[PDB]
This record gives C-alpha cells, structure tokens and sequence, in this order.
C-alpha cells in the first residue's frame, strides 16, 4: 500500500495552456511507471510566480478542481491534489527534486538520441538550503514546502525516457521534476495521448456558464448544434464531422506579443476583420464570438470595425472567482462549439481549442485555421491531428 | 536641470556579488552618457524576486544605504536611491524599458563585434500590460511601478555600447535596462573601473562591526595591521604591498554548488583543512577566520577538523539589522584584513574580496589564492588585477 508520488513544475514564463500540455507529457510518463510500481501524480497548484501577470487579483495556490473535473482525470491516471499529498505524507515534504535541463555538450546533428543522465547544473540552481539543510524553493507558492535533495538531470527524448531512472533508486517516496517542459510527448497524436487529453474535462461550473452564454447570445445549444453530449468521457466517441456547432464564428486573436515580438504571423485588426467578413459571408454567420487578450484601446478599434462581435467579459466578481484560467476555459469552451473557428498562429490557446473541437467531433476544415499575417508570404495552417480511440 | 534617469535590473538567479559587479558595468555606461547629457543612475533596491534564495525574512525594498556609503558613491557618479526617483520624476513611472538579450542568430567565429540593435524578443517578455495600457513588472518589488513601453534590445559588447542609442531617442526621460548582466565591463583592470570600484565603500556601521570583530576575536586593528584608513576614498592611495594585515588567515569556502554542480575545482572538507594548516604553518598565523555558506552537517564536520576556527555567526537580531548582504559584507571586510587570504574557485564573493584587498594595499601574493580540487590537475590561480590609480 506504500506508493510513490510524482510532482512537477514548469518554467515560470510558460502560460496556462502550455501547462495543460506538459500535464499530458507527465501523464504519459506516469502511465509508463504504473506498469512496474504503484505511483500517483500530484497535481501542481495553479497560479504563477510572477504575480503581476494577473493584475489586481491574486491567482495563487489554486486547486485543479477549479478548472478541471477530478473524477474525469482519475479515470485515466491516479491523481491527487497537492493539498491532499500534504495530508497523506506527513507535511509538505518532497524527497527528491530533479531540475530538468538540456545536455551541455549539445550535439552535432545525427547524434541526437533520447537519453537521460545525472549531470552538473548548467544554470545555477533556484533552490537553496536553510538552517535545517532542507531545500527551500518556489514550490507552487506553498512557502512551507521543503525538498530533501535537489540535483539536475540532462534529458532528451519523450517523457517516458525518465522512467527507468526513477524506477531504479526507490529510496525516494516523492520525486519532483522541475522544468518539465524539457520532456517531449511520447507520441502526440496517439491513442495513449488522447485518453489523457479527453480526460481533462472542464469543471461543471465553467461549462454551465459557457453553455448558458451560448444559448442566450449565440442561439447555440448542444441539441441544435448536433453535438450529443455524454458525461463519462470514456463513453463519448463521436463520428468525425458529425458535429454541426452553433451558428457563430469562433475566433481567437492574440495581440499580446504582436508588437514587441515583431510578428509577421499575426494580422492587423483591419486584416483580421477582412478575413472574418470573408468567413461570415462564406459560411452564412451573423455573429462572431471573439476571444482576445486585446487591450481596451485596441478592442474598441476592433469593436468599431466589427460591431457584430460578441464577447464574454467577466464581471469583476466573476474574475475574482473563476480566476484567469477559468475565464480562458469559458472562452475556449465557447469557441469550441462554434460552427467554424479561426485561431492565432502557434498560439497555445488556439491549440487547446483545436483538440477540444476534435473531441466534440467538428469537421477539421472548420477546426485547423489561423489568421494570416497581413503581408505574411506563405502562411501554413496548423496541422490536423485526428483522435485515435 | 531636467536630467535623464537610468535604472537597471539583473537576471533573477544572480546573487549579491555579481550584482555589485554589474553596477560598475552600468556606472561606466553612465560616465559615457555624462559626456553628452545630464544623467543620474537610480540605485535598484536590494531584495530578490526569488525570495526563498535569501535567509532574509522577506526583507525587501532595501536601499543601498544599508550596505554602501551613499556620499562615497556619489563622488564617482551622480546617484540616487529608488524612492528618491519616485519623488523627483512624477510617480513610479519608467518611460522606456529595454530588456537586454543576445542576438538571435548568434555568430560565426571571427564575426564577433560590439553592437546593439532593437530586435524581436526571444523569450516571452515577463512584463505584462494592464487595462490602462501600462506595463507592470517585477520592478524591484515595487508593485506600483508602471512602464510606459517595453521592447527587447539585442546587444553584444561593453556596457557603453548602449550609450549612442540611448542618446538618439530623447523622448524617454527615464530608461530601464533589464537583464543588465548581458553588458560587459568597458575595461575591467583600468582607471575608470577602479574609480567606480574604489568608490563602493561599505556603510560605516558595517565596517564598525567588522573592526569590532577584528579587534576582539582576531587581535586585529588597522594601526596594528599597518593598514592606515582614509575616509575620502579619492584621497586614499597606497603603495602596492604596503599593507601587512591582522595576525590571522582569512579563508572563503563556498560549498553551495559543491555537489549539485559536480565541482572538481573545490576541495573536500579535509583537503581544505589540511591546506589551511599548512598555510598557517608556512605564514606563521595563530588563528583562522572562515567565511562560509556551509549548512549545519558540514559546518559541524568542518568544526571538528578545524576547532581553532573562529567565525562570524550573527544573532537573530543581527541578521535582521544588517540583512543578508550585510552579513556578507562583514565577512568580506574581515577576510580583506587578514595577513594572508585564500578563496574559492570562480567565486564572485572571493572576487569581491580580491578587489577589496588590492584597495587596502596588501601584497598580491597574499590575495589571489584559491583552494584546489582534491584531484584537480591544472588548478589555475585567480588572476592578479592591479589597481591603476
Ligand atoms: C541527497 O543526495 C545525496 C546523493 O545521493 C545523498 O548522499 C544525501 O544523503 C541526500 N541528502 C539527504 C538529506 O538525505
Ligand atoms: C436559432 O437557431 C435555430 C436552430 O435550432 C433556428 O431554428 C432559429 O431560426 C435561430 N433563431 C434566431 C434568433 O436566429
Ligand atoms: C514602444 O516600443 C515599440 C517597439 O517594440 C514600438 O513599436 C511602439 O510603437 C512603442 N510604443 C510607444 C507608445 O511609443
Ligand atoms: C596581538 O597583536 C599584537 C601586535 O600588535 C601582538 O604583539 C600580540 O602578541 C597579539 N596577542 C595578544 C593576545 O594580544
Ligand atoms: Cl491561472
Ligand atoms: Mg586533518
């Protein structure tokens, strides 16, 4: 009955939707571990080291339960909240912390190989020792957390590359992989992957708010959208392109990095609307739902250009409650029920929407779509990854 | 007198002693700026984004006054505390923030050239925009601070390479260079450097504590160690090797990275201790003062090996008053007055002591010395950098 605990964290600059992906990366690994030993994944509390990223509202120590449905995840891999780890093991005590990093020697191409090795630390360590020789660190904002040991792993391939190593030194009841973004997916478009991805189902509350918005302002219900919905995700398998979707255009415009990132892969507002109108005409769509990070000045400019834009603006208390990821989820959930969707180039946000649309069963031609930069020369659309059951 | 303002910050992992080096790099940029426009450098508050790195108990927004002598600093370049800047500009408002970064394309060997260019941001920018369109950021832990605009600058050479660009766009009353560590020194061994370096003189109360420790436990005073002291640091010049030093051996052992960094350039505790006793024999020194980061188990073992070791262990309340860099500065100060000194390989802490010793005038043969790895073959010693008065 004595099992082992896996914990992870991601490089602080990474956003909500990248973290959702790394999660599947880590789940791949844990499944590989479970073939041998008893393990359980501990869900890293939400909220970010950089507190200024989410203005005026503190997003901190947020359980997954506020975003995703725990039973839904559990049907895939054994999973527990960090606050629960803290209760089962005596305190917030982590035996081994492994900071993932690349190989310093690099490689000359043709050498590249999936491998993992204990190595000296490349960047100086962000953990440090107290008067008790415990390692103090970020630890998802739980200040009282202590690692017993920290060191670095140089690593290359898919996440499961690390399992032999973790399965060897069994001394560690709890192991944490920091900088888990270093791990790749085992196999991304694959059945194992989809089992996981499908199993992350939004919390009932965010779905309900999103659904009611769909019916009030989008004239969109699951019935009218020919999206038969099922509760247990294991039991929901839908034929491709059967789903119709609400009579509206979903769009995701990402302005955040447009300027300082010197981007040629994102449109001007004026360009974005030209495309949008072309889509509305093509598909006979009266209303467009826009999910955007745009600032007020730029939003007004968009609002004037495209009056029929409908948008979900959380009230102050809604934001205080659902938090940031929460709102993002509603926006995603709504875009995902659109008749047709157009996203932003290489946006992780748009990526999650795709997967979500593929799950609901919407035709790919309506799914993998992106705005072209105004003068962008040859603009390639995102790649369609079909589900495998 | 409407003068421009310069502010900077350094990559968060960076410790206290690398920061003090960067300061001089910046200060050399300011000197080059003063050849044209009226400027003043704003002293970035001490205290760290990653708070768990410091034993300082969330002690933050610390002015340079608690470490360095402000008049002393001001005789080198014009300088003000950050809170003073908030008062003299209108609010906590920085006009332009430049995040310093390396050139995206790297270089081919032989192509390396000092250059600065506005470029697309490589890493995702840590600053983020609010609903008033202002950028919020870490900003030395002052939540109120607002930047008006943010972009990344790719840069290569010495810190003064940024000066011409900074003088072209004059619309910016205040300018902040984030990731300042990307700038090199102008010329490190030279007069200009040494003017800045000599000008950084520890706050009176800190030296007063060290002299107290010296007088008491080390049987050491300036008049006994033949180290005449001079308040006006411009008026302090000593013949090289005129300084004797106290009847003790100063040693700096940094153990922090010994293990996780797989270090071969630092000794095991025994290798350290044997080397110490041999030095005390050779140089006829009665007592030994050790400045180290060793945590309990190690210190315990170090204490058995070297019982005659005297150390600076501040009281709970002392650590509060002087804070972290204070305890460090005291330790450094004490080391700097030893008759003979031996440090740790590539330790910024050691470098800072090196520099302080050259300033007191102690013979180089007694300054630039490091412990060798137990099995380290080459084992180069640190390079003598003379003051040029
Ligand atoms: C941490 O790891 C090292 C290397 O395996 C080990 O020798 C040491 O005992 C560990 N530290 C603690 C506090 O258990
Ligand atoms: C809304 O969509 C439904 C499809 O079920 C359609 O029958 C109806 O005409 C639409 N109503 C409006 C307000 O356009
Ligand atoms: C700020 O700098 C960017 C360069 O990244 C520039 O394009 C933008 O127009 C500037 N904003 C203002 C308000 O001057
Ligand atoms: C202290 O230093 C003096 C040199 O001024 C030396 O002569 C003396 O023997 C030392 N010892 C003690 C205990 O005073
Ligand atoms: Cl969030
Ligand atoms: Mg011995």
């Amino acid at each position: 009955s004595r099992r082992r605990y896996l914990l992870y964290d991601v490089n602080p600059p990474e956003g909500f939707n990248l973290r959702r992906d790394v999660y599947i990366r880590i789940a791949s690994l844990l499944k590989t571990l479970l073939k041998t030993e008893e393990w359980v994944l501990v869900l890293p509390p939400w909220g970010r080291l950089y507190h200024w990223q989410s203005p005026d509202i503190h997003q901190v120590r947020i359980p997954w339960s506020e975003f995703f449905d725990l039973p839904s995840l559990n049907k895939n891999i054994p999973v527990i909240e960090y606050e629960q780890f803290i209760a089962e093991s005596g305190g917030p005590f982590i035996d081994q912390v492994y900071v993932l990093q690349s190989y310093a020697e690099g490689w000359k191409e043709g050498t590249w190989e999936e491998k993992v090795d204990e190595r000296p630390c490349i960047d100086q360590l962000l953990y440090s020792q107290d008067k008790h020789e415990y390692y103090r660190g970020w630890f998802w904002g739980y200040e009282e957390t202590r690692g017993l040991n920290v060191s670095c792993l140089s690593v290359q391939g898919s996440a499961s590359i690390v399992a032999p190593l973790l399965l060897r030194n069994t001394s560690a009841r709890s192991v944490m992989l920091d900088r888990a973004e270093n791990l790749l997916h085992d196999h991304y478009g694959g059945k194992e992957y989809w089992d996981t991805r499908r199993s992350m189902v939004f919390a009932r509350h965010l779905r309900e708010v999103g659904d009611e918005f769909r019916s009030r302002h989008l004239n969109s219900t699951d019935d009218a959208d020919r999206i038969p919905f099922q509760e247990d995700w294991m039991k929901m398998k839908v034929k491709l392109g059967s789903a119709l979707g609400g009579p509206y255009l979903g769009v995701h415009l990402r302005r955040k990095d447009f300027i300082w990132g010197h981007r040629q892969d994102v449109p001007s507002l004026e360009g974005a609307v030209r495309k949008i109108r072309s889509l509305m005409k093509t598909h006979r769509l009266d209303k467009v739902f826009v999910a955007t990070d745009a600032v007020r000045k730029e939003y007004e400019e968009l609002k004037k250009l495209l009056p029929e834009m409908v948008r979900f603006e959380p009230t102050w208390e809604e934001l205080e409650l659902y938090k940031d990821g929460g709102v993002a989820i509603i926006d995603q959930w709504i875009c995902a029920h659109a008749r047709f969707f157009i996203g932003t180039s290489v946006s992780t946000f748009s990526f999650r929407i795709h997967e979500e649309r593929e799950i609901l069963g919407l035709d790919p031609k309506t799914t993998y779509n992106r705005f072209c930069g105004d003068q962008e020369k040859a603009c390639e659309q995102p790649t369609h990854w079909k589900i495998t059951y």
